[PDB]
Parts: C-alpha cells; sequence; structure tokens
C-alpha cells in the first residue's frame, strides 16, 4: 500500500473526477446491456489495479497489462490479498502481445493520452481489435480537447494539505501537454518525494472517431465521463465504448 497508497492520492488530486465503484458499475451495466458473456477479461494499464479490482471478480478469466513493473507489483499484491489471480504482463500498449481474445477490454485513466503518437495510436486501436471476441466489447476514455487545452493549458498550482505538498506545472504546446508534478508525502517527521513528469496528447473527438474505423472498430456510445448524459462542448473526460466491425 505505498506506491498503491500514492496512486489513490495522485487519482484523487490530480485526476478529481475518478470513482472506482462508479466507473466499475457503468462498465458492468453496458456489458449487461450488450449480452455480453462474463468469461474473459483484459485491462489495458491496469496500474496498481484500482478498477481491476473491481471488474475482475465479474468474469472467469482475467489479465492485467501495465508497462510499470512497479506497479504491476503492487497491483499482483493487491490481487492476491483479495483471493484474485488475473494473469499479469509488462507490455507497452502500442505493442500488446498475448496470444489471447476477450469479451471485454478495459483502458481507462486517460492511458490512452499517453500515445502521444498518431501512428502508435492506431497500432494500438488495430492491437486492441486484434484481442476482441466477436461481440465483445472495449471501453477507454481520454482527457478531452478542451480539458488539455483549457482548462490544464499552462497554468501552474500549488496545494498543501497537512499531509500532502505538490507544486503542479502544466505546459501546453502544439496540442501536447507536458505536466510536471512535485509531491511530498508526510511520512512522520519528514517527507519523501515525488516527482512525476507525464506528456498527454490532446486529441480531437473528430480525430479519434477517425483513427478508431482505422482499427475496424465501430463505436457503440460516447458519453459523458462513465454515464449516460452525452458529451457537450465542456466535457473534460470522455467514454468511447466500441465493438468489432470491419
Amino acid at each position: 500500500n505505498c506506491y498503491n497508497k500514492f496512486a489513490h492520492i495522485y487519482d484523487k488530486l490530480i485526476r478529481a473526477d475518478v470513482d472506482y465503484k462508479k466507473w466499475s458499475d457503468f462498465i458492468i451495466e453496458k456489458c449487461v446491456e450488450n449480452n455480453l458473456v462474463f468469461d474473459d477479461y483484459l485491462d489495458l494499464a491496469c496500474g496498481t489495479g484500482n478498477l481491476t479490482e473491481n471488474l475482475c471478480p465479474k468474469f472467469k478469466n482475467t489479465w492485467a497489462v501495465d508497462l510499470s513493473q512497479e506497479m504491476l507489483s503492487e497491483a499482483e499484491n493487491k490481487f492476491r490479498s483479495q483471493g484474485l489471480k488475473p494473469r499479469l504482463a509488462c507490455q507497452d500498449i502500442s505493442n500488446l502481445n498475448i496470444n489471447r481474445k476477450f469479451d471485454l477490454i478495459t483502458c481507462c485513466l486517460d492511458s490512452t493520452n499517453y500515445i502521444i503518437d498518431s501512428d502508435d495510436l492506431k497500432k494500438y486501436f488495430k492491437a486492441v481489435s486484434n484481442h476482441l471476441k466477436e461481440g465483445g466489447v472495449f471501453i477507454f476514455d481520454i482527457n478531452s480537447y478542451y480539458k488539455l487545452s483549457q482548462v490544464l493549458g499552462n497554468n501552474d498550482f500549488n496545494y498543501d494539505d497537512d499531509e500532502v505538498f505538490y507544486y503542479w506545472e502544466n505546459q501546453f504546446e502544439d496540442d501536447l501537454v507536458s505536466m510536471y508534478i512535485s509531491f511530498f508525502v508526510r511520512d512522520g517527521e519528514f517527507y519523501k518525494r515525488f516527482d512525476e513528469e507525464h506528456e498527454e496528447r490532446a486529441y480531437k473527438e473528430e480525430d479519434i472517431e477517425k483513427y478508431l474505423k482505422h482499427g475496424q472498430l465501430n463505436i457503440l456510445d460516447k458519453v459523458d465521463c462513465y454515464s449516460n448524459k452525452k458529451v457537450e462542448k465542456f466535457t473534460e473526460r470522455i467514454t468511447y465504448l466500441v465493438k468489432l466491425g470491419g
């Protein structure tokens, strides 16, 4: 619960609009509306498994993939303490290589935005469709173009609750947002530092829709941050629901 603890802090302070149960329930709900057979589940970019632990128990076989060895280990400890046994694999989403097909594939927490190269994003969607069972569903979200370009843009911010301190600087340029964040977490009489630096591309729904089709994937629904609400001009998080089209 160390890097796992930090992961919660991050999602609660930086993301701010994340609710595990809410999202997982929304996903299950959509799975049911699609007569899905809960046999095989794959969660890409599972991180420390905060979303996997909610959906994993609803399926027979689960696979969790993430590039961070550090995080995989955390998720593994979590899964274990919960009697969960999902198959793990450290791989880059752009080059997903798992000999297995699934009913449900998830990729949440704006992970898709980390693929800043349009080509790698195409490979990604193609990779995904190559792992979807016929009739299977693929659910993923992204930070909206408005969220990264306006709401984030170039705004530096300081936060100071008496247990966690952080300075977050945003640099927006040419559809790419660079985030530099220094965390200082309380650990008794001392603090431990955490420097996080991520880069996300601001993709337009028009571009995503095009890149999706390129992956032979069809859109089943496009909503506002895991809910039935429709996407609007100021939406900050878009949740896509797709399936194998061809």
